[PDB]
Formats: C-alpha cells, structure tokens, sequence
C-alpha cells in the first residue's frame, strides 16, 4: 500500500536451463514464436534474464541478447532487448543514445540525471566510462552548452545531501537566496538556483519550496518558469518534480509520450522499463489520479502488435 513497488516480479521455480531451452525453440523456424518469447521474458524479473543470458550461452552457445536482435525488429525488439539489458548498463546505454549523433535528446538526459539516486548516478558514471571510455561529464560537456550543460554536470556528479536533516537556518535562506536571485533581481543568478537544487536533501527543498511559496507569494515552479527558458529551465522543473514526487513525475512523462498523434516510443519504452521492477505500481496510481484515466487505456490505445503486449505486461493491470 505505502511504497507499492513494482509490476514485474521473480517468476516461481526459476530454471534459467528450461526458459532458455524455450527461447531457442522460439527462434529456430520458419517464423518466431513471439508469444513464447513474450510468455518467458515478461514474465522474469532483470535478475532472472540476466541467469537466462548465461545459461543460454552455456547450453547453447550463442548470445541471447545478439540472437533476440536477429528475428525480432522495431519496438517490440527495442523493448525486448532492453528489457534483456542489466540495470545499470541500460540508463547508461539510454544516456550515450541521448547524445550520440547529430543533436541531442534533451528530455532522456533530464529524465535519467534528475530522477536516479546518487547512488545510482555513481553507479551509472562508473559503468558509461566502462563502456565509453570517456566519462559521462566529457559527454556531456561535448553535446551540451552554458547553463543546461551546468546542471547536467553537477546533476552527473552524484553529489546531492543525502538523509533527511532540516536545517532550518538553511531552509530560510535557501529561500531567500532564490528570490534575490530570481525574482528580485533584474536577469537570473542562474547558477544559484542549479546549486540550491542540486546539492540540498530532499525532504531540505521540499521545506525551501514550501518557505519560498510564503515569502514570494509565488511556487519555486512559476519563478523558474518567469525566469528561465529552455532546457535549462526544463532540467530545473524535473528535479522539481522528482523531488516533489518521482513516481508523479514519470506518469506525467507517459502521459505526454502518448498523448497526442503517435507515440515518442523511446520515451514510453525507457520509462516502462526502468521503472517496472521500482515504482511502476505508484506511477500506474498517480497516472490516473492526475488524468482520470488508467495507463493501461492508454498504452493499449496507443500501441499494438507484440509491442503492446509487452508494455501492457509491464504495466501489470488495469485501473
Ligand atoms: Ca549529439
Ligand atoms: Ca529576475
Ligand atoms: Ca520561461
Ligand atoms: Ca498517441
């Protein structure tokens, strides 16, 4: 009921040996047996595809993950094989994606730096230089500029307070340091606000929003709208978000990733995956509290195919 959790659980009397005997038999005629596909590993949590993996690469002696790519294709590949991709190593994938090439995917590099734990952002920069060979903070300071590029590197660094300490002194002129450098001011002390954001715990800037709202008479949200723009101002309301409540703030991103002609699939596949296994239950809640209608409608109104019936099983159920 409290922190509800995920949708996706450890399937019963896992046998990696048998689930990946399944796979190889789906894969080895004249036409795939997607549903088979999609009955084994929909139905694995991350760690138990990850003991497929293995044992599929013992018995059979192929790569799951390179074989899954070869019979399966568009969205329904995408998110197979994310879905295939351990934890870490798909924000990490996610991020170089968001980068690599001609421009940049702005809402996935706010998305994954605002909302990871430090713990995770640590994690995630370790395992980027692994892959990369370049750190995450060279990436960025390569595909992004001024202030946004600020944010991302200081978000990047892993470095906000941890614990829930209320140092009240420090609520009162955060607040105030916000609105000498916002509102107050002609222009913005942009770096003020990043600063503030990024480095207070989060139960310190849910009491600097509350203190701001009374000596402004305005939300932490209107000043940055008033008085940033673009992505900057962007990266600003997701860590907002994030810090008001995480779970709302991915709702509002599979809203927005449906809602309207087609579907930003990248966005509704990250966002299914990396959230299924943690918080997908309280996502599925607050998504129909703030629209009135369930995730499940939807994704089913938005997706079809071997696609949606995927995305529907990370959903997990109807509202
Ligand atoms: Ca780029
Ligand atoms: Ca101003
Ligand atoms: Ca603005
Ligand atoms: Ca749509």
């Amino acid at each position: 009921m409290a922190t509800k959790g995920g949708t996706v659980k450890a399937a019963s009397g896992f046998n990696a040996m048998e689930d990946a005997q399944t796979l190889r038999k789906a894969m080895k005629g004249l036409g795939t047996d997607e549903d088979a596909i999609i009955s084994v590993l929909a139905y694995r949590n991350t760690a138990q595809r990850q003991e497929i993996r293995t044992a599929y690469k013992s018995t059979i002696g192929r790569d799951l993950i390179d074989d899954l790519k070869s019979e399966l294709s568009g969205n329904f590949e995408q998110v197979i094989v994310g879905m295939m991709t351990p934890t870490v190593l798909y924000d990490v994938q996610e991020l170089r994606r968001a980068m690599k090439g001609a421009g940049t995917d702005e809402g996935c590099l706010i998305e994954i730096l605002a909302s990871r734990t430090p713990e995770e952002i640590r994690r995630i920069s370790q395992t980027y230089q692994q892959q990369y060979g370049r750190s995450l903070e060279d990436d960025i300071r390569s595909d992004t500029s001024f202030m946004f590029q600020r944010v991302l590197v200081s978000l990047s660094a892993g470095g906000r307070d941890e614990g829930n300490y209320l140092d009240d002194a420090l609520v009162r002129q955060d607040a105030q340091d916000l609105y000498e450098a916002g509102e107050k001011k002609w222009g913005t002390d942009e770096v003020k606000f990043l600063t503030v954001l990024c480095s207070r715990n989060r139960n310190h800037l849910l009491h600097v929003f509350d203190e701001y709202k009374r000596i402004s008479q305005k939300d932490i949200e209107q000043s940055i709208k008033s008085e940033t723009s673009g992505s900057f101002e962007d990266a600003l309301l997701a860590i907002v978000k994030c810090m008001r409540n995480k779970s709302a703030y991915f709702a509002e991103k599979l809203y927005k990733s449906m809602k309207g002609l087609g579907t930003d699939d990248n966005t509704l596949i990250r966002v299914m995956v990396s959230r299924a296994e943690i918080d997908m239950l309280d996502i599925r809640a607050h998504f129909k509290r703030l629209y009135g209608k369930s995730l499940y409608s939807f994704i089913k109104g938005d997706t079809s195919g071997d696609y949606r019936k995927v995305l529907l099983v990370l959903c997990g159920g109807d509202d």
